[PDB]
RNA sequence: CGGAAAAAUUCGCCCAAAUAUAGGGGACAAUUUUUCUAGAGUUUUAUGUAAGAAGGUCGUACUCUAGAGUGGAGAGAUAAA
């Protein structure tokens, strides 16, 4: 019993008072912390190249 | 003691104890793996510069010697001697 009490309040949903009132954060600043390789990483380097040349 | 974004492992950390069997959660921590470039470095003779060291010099003054030099009784010192 101590156990689902405990686990169910850490995965409880937040309170409706508290969605409908904190202000608004961009998901792209609060969710993207993933940082991929340049797509465009071979094309800059091949100019690179040619640049420093 | 110390970056970025992910992953494996410990199950450290937390529920959480009773020195807790067995599990759950994944931010953070430890070992490790792969990427990243903001820290740290390398190249592109920088400029500027009384850091350092070696081998040689220059000059102003000083000093000694010589010219039985010129001159012929003072000089120097001190607040004064
Ligand atoms: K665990
Ligand atoms: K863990
Ligand atoms: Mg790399
Ligand atoms: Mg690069
Ligand atoms: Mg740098
Ligand atoms: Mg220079
Ligand atoms: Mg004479």
């Amino acid at each position: 019993a101590r156990y689902l009490a405990n686990k169910r309040a850490a995965q409880a949903p937040e309170r409706l008072d508290e969605v409908f009132t904190r202000a608004t954060i961009r998901e792209s600043t609060a969710k993207n912390t993933f940082v991929p390789l340049d797509p465009e990483a071979f094309v800059k380097a091949e100019e690179a190249r040619i640049k420093h040349a």
